[PDB]
């Protein structure tokens, strides 16, 4: 197992990422410090997390220290849907890079293809509570992410939460100048992905697995849930390999040529997490986790389903 994935851009991107959503603020700073002590060499950001400007204080300290070089990280942020108007991309992406103390990211993503109206509110709701769309299409938006790279502010572009036709609609965009160089989608054993995975790897397009332990911590779970690190089937691959359950999770994605970015802020968690180089499992153990899908989505975005780009009622 190789550490980094070389991307259509050129560059190598770690396989293994530290995520950041829910991480809070008090806690985040540490917890990228010690990511980084223990040989994480990627960190999953995003401006709607609200913590960005404490990941990039422990960045800067580790790169002040000389832990890392700033050519050994690979930075990622995401673009909010508040954000798809060509006038605000620009912004939007300074405002992250300053908040994490950077003057490029390795990788810029759309958040979502959902565009909502600008302004103060993330999430803004007519009085009937529907979020209220941009007129702004995935196409001008892909145009606005484009100049980012023709003026220094980020290394490679990409996706997320892009269905497969949507994916197409920006392979096919008339002028396409850069390709996206990843998607990052929901994927762990009850959302396996095969099909979209598939279609994205087939254009060269790298996939990032998010949620990959399920998010045990997401705000809306309920106690019914399904829950990966509980389920005594993978816990049982994990005991025949000696590993955690949490381990088998994370090396399952990594055996399928994709990037994952579990989070935690929790310092053993953290070193637990990276320590998935040192085994392998089995093709039938593969098959195994993937024979456990049931289409189950941490992260619908739900409260979005009439907006036109919903991703999520296409097949894949
Ligand atoms: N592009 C998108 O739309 C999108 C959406 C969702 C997620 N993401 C990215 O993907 C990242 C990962 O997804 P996620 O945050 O939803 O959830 P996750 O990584 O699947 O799970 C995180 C949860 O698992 C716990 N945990 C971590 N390591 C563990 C271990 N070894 N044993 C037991 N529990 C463990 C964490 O607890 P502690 O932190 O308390 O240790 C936390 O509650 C996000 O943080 C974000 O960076 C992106």
């Amino acid at each position: 197992m190789a550490s980094r994935i070389l991307l259509n851009n050129g560059a190598k991107m770690p396989i293994l990422g530290l995520g950041t959503w829910k991480s809070p603020p008090g806690q985040v700073t540490e917890a990228v410090k010690v990511a980084i002590d223990v040989g994480y060499r990627h960190i999953d950001c995003a401006h709607v997390y609200q913590n960005e400007n404490e990941v990039g204080v422990a960045i800067q300290e580790k790169l002040r220290e000389q832990v890392v070089k700033r050519e050994e990280l690979f930075i990622v942020s995401k673009l909010w849907c508040t954000y798809h108007e060509k006038g605000l991309v620009k912004g939007a992406c300074q405002k992250t890079l300053s908040d994490l103390k950077l003057d490029y990211l390795d990788l810029y993503l759309i958040h979502w293809p959902t565009g909502f109206k600008p302004g103060k509110e993330f999430f803004p709701l007519d009085e009937s509570g529907n979020v209220v769309p941009s007129d702004t299409n995935i196409l001008d938006t892909w145009a606005a992410m484009e100049e980012l790279v023709d003026e220094g502010l980020v290394k490679a572009i990409g996706i997320s939460n892009f269905n497969h036709l949507q994916v197409e609609m920006i392979l096919n965009k008339p002028g396409l100048k850069y390709k996206p160089a990843v998607n990052q989608i929901e994927c762990h054993p009850y959302l396996t992905q095969e099909k979209l995975i598939q279609y994205c790897q087939s254009k060269g397009i790298v996939v990032t697995a998010y949620s990959p332990l399920g998010s045990p911590d997401r705000p809306w779970a309920k106690p019914e849930d399904p829950s990966l690190l509980e389920d005594p089937r993978i816990k049982a691959i994990a005991a025949k390999h000696n590993k955690t359950t949490a381990q088998v999770l994370i090396r399952f994605p990594m055996q399928r040529n994709l990037v994952v970015i579990p989070k935690s802020v929790t310092p053993e968690r953290i070193a637990e997490n990276f320590k998935v180089f040192d085994f392998e499992l089995s093709s039938q153990d593969m098959t195994t986790l993937l024979s456990y899908n049931r289409n189950w989505r941490v992260c619908a975005l739900a409260s979005c389903t009439s907006h036109k780009d919903y991703p999520f009622h296409e097949e894949f």
